[PDB]
RNA sequence: GGUGAAAUUCUUGGAUUUAUUGAAGACUAACUACUGCGAAAGCAUUUGCCAAGGAUGUUUUCAUUAAUCAGGAACGAAAGUUAGGGGAUCGAAGACGAUCAGAUACCGUCGUAGUCUUAACCAUAAACUAUGCCGAUUAGGGAUCGGACGGUGUUAUUUUUUGACCCGUUCGGCACCUUACGAUAAAUCAAAAUGUUUGGGCUCCUGGGGGAGUAUGGUCGCAAGGCUGAAACUUAAAGAAAUUGACGGAAGGGCACCACCAGGGGUGGAGCCUGCGGCUUAAUUUGACUCAACACGGGGAAACUCACCAGGUCCAGACACGAUGAGGAUUGACAGAUUGAGAGCUCUUUCUUGAUUUCGUGGGUGGUGGUGCAUGGCCGUUCUUAGUUGGUGGAGUGAUUUGUCUGCUUAAUUGCGAUAACGAACGAGACCUUAACCUGCUAAAUAGCCCGUAUUGCUUUGGCAGUACGCUGGCUUCUUAGAGGGACUAUCGGCUCAAGCCGAUGGAAGUUUGAGGCAAUAACAGGUCUGUGAUGCCCUUAGAUGUUCUGGGCCGCACGCGCGCUACACUGACACAGCCAGCGAGUACUCCCUUGGCCGGAAGGUCCGGGUAAUCUUGUUAAACUGUGUCGUGCUGGGGAUAGAGCAUUGCAAUUAUUGCUCUUCAACGAGGAAUCCCUAGUAAGCGCAAGUCAUCAGCUUGCGUUGAUUACGUCCCUGCCCUUUGUACACACC
């Protein structure tokens, strides 16, 4: 079967890894781009490289592939991160919903002023 | 009926099967559980009776009454014994039927004791938790059984109790799950912990393996036997738990035409070569004996090769010492006769050299002599499959293990991934050679094409391999050969997270594009001492196991085997005609490849010449094959074995025919038993050619081309291989 090595997968994914924006979809684009970037110096192994590299950059258009960092997506879940709603989800904008034995702890603690709702608790 | 398949057996007297009923004896399915009771052995239908028991609860009683126990006693599965009853099923022994070499067994049909019960014995089990009884302490957790307690809500009853279910606490049990502050040699253990920091109480047993739980004595038993229980003698291990391999008629997964399936072509059925043993001895020189010996030693031996007799040769015994020795000492070669002899070896004479030499003592050289079980080197094989190894880290006291893997994927330890491993090195792949593409580049009189010149034959009206190196201006499609490009699964449709897989399109090429070369760790007592002045040791070294010469032998022939050639014909044989390749080789002290002319029936002979080679042999005009005829279903014009005669060639020599040609002779063989080999596309098969060997001989091998298929594209059934789990009493490793 054909089956590539890890000589191949390797390299390819440094390739994508730096030269992300150079490379295209297009093979014989892709067959140029190898000749300038990398010494290889065997057409056999050359042609396999650039065929495996334009088999991920065509996965690329669909979201994947994860470990190939492609600094494209590093800037992006830097966004990602920084991102955070105005409105937290802890606020109790009926204010705090909790059980006997929940606000029977406010009590022990000194801290008898939250607006607690106090719900029954049962077993079905 | 019964079985892998059968048979013994029953059956038209109705077997087996169907329904109903009856009798007999045994047993108590499903419910049935990591549940219960009992001191253990053991105990599973209902009901009644009889006696007993643990746990629980207790603000009841006694007050040390307790623990363990040598002898002693009760109970004690199954089998077995005695005397009755019963006797359905199953079933020791026994009888048959199969299987098998045997089968006193496993398998099947019968079948006695027994299996069941009352009375009485027996007292042994892998009677096991292989783990004595009592007591205290020590990590967590959830189930479950019995009792008790507290709470909650449904459900059935109820003058609000009880049962079922739910949550929690506690006592007492059967166990279980994770962990190691601990233990052990380890497997493993909440006990096998609290033990070299060694003492809570009691009882029993053991002292390397056998002999041997045997002999004897005692005692119990109706008996079978039980309990108690040695010694002589023999032996360096036996044994326990794990580790890595190997093996498995163990399991899971995956592969191979040196495996199979579907097929194709063979071999095994005479004769050829000795390619392999007896026989002759000078010998039929010798090595190799499953794959991994037997057209192998590139081993197609007339002489040589040669290693297997005779005859000679060796200061082809270097060098050192001594003697013959300075009256010359030493020493060899000729001629005739004998002696094969062409060594004067013998009868004689000539030269002769002077310690170049001849003997003796040491020491060397040579040996296709032995040892491949002393070795190097090389090759083959394990093993053509994908496997192997450190470093740091982790586990284990240790051998060692993980890394190197559950799953998917790949031809692949190939990748995607998971992950006490991370990062790497080999092998695979990658790489190199070769085949297929380029009307793109480079450039060719040692390759071609077009153009033109001269000329030939028909037409003469334009067409012919037409023919002709300095006959030629241009070009490189064909040919040659360098650089390059080209395929990377490219695109499309599906499955899938991925790795990838399938199909189609385009493309010269889509199985890794086809075929090779190289090819890891470890090893074989694999082969080679007969390749080597590559060698260790042993043997021999003047009547040689050195060397050379003649002849013979390696070929000898009742017999068995292996690799092959030709055939058993009509899809053929023969005669003419048509008529197309590729890989290659070729001349110096002497002829290598050979053209053309001449002679001959053929093999051949002769003469002038070419080629040290894209130039000449050579377009190697190969054969198979196609066309037209003869033959005719006859072992026949198939087949060419054996043999007779003659003629040439090579060689110094052809006899046991070297080989070639002509005529004649015309054997088995009609498709081949049990068995067995190779092979998936320009492949099998058929057909030939060149090279190696070579003065001559190719039925052999290494390559090359021509014609060119049937059938899978799958599997683990046979034979083997790789990985994992598992078992092992194996490690010389299932021979
Ligand atoms: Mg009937
Ligand atoms: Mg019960
Ligand atoms: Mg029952
Ligand atoms: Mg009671
Ligand atoms: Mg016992
Ligand atoms: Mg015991
Ligand atoms: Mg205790
Ligand atoms: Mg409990
Ligand atoms: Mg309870
Ligand atoms: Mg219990
Ligand atoms: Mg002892
Ligand atoms: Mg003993
Ligand atoms: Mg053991
Ligand atoms: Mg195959
Ligand atoms: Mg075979
Ligand atoms: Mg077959
Ligand atoms: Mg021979
Ligand atoms: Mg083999
Ligand atoms: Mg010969
Ligand atoms: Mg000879
Ligand atoms: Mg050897
Ligand atoms: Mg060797
Ligand atoms: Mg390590
Ligand atoms: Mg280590
Ligand atoms: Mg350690
Ligand atoms: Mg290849
Ligand atoms: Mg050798
Ligand atoms: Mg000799
Ligand atoms: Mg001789
Ligand atoms: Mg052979
Ligand atoms: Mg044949
Ligand atoms: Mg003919
Ligand atoms: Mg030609
Ligand atoms: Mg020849
Ligand atoms: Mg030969
Ligand atoms: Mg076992
Ligand atoms: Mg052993």
């Amino acid at each position: 079967g054909r089956v590539r090595t890890k000589t191949v997968k390797k390299s390819a994914k440094v390739i994508i890894e730096r030269y992300y924006p150079k490379l295209t979809l297009d093979f014989e684009t892709n067959k140029r781009i190898c000749d300038e970037i990398a010494i290889i110096a065997s057409k056999r192994l050359r042609n396999k490289i650039a065929g495996y590299t334009t088999h991920l950059m065509k996965r690329i258009q669909r979201g994947p592939v994860r470990g190939i960092s492609f600094k494209l997506q590093e800037e992006e879940r830097e966004r990602k991160d920084q991102y955070v709603p105005e409105v937290s989800a802890l606020d109790f904008t009926g204010q705090l919903d909790v059980d006997t034995e929940t606000k029977d702890l406010l009590k022990h603690l000194g801290f008898d002023s939250i607006p607690v709702n106090v719900i029954p608790v049962t077993q079905a």
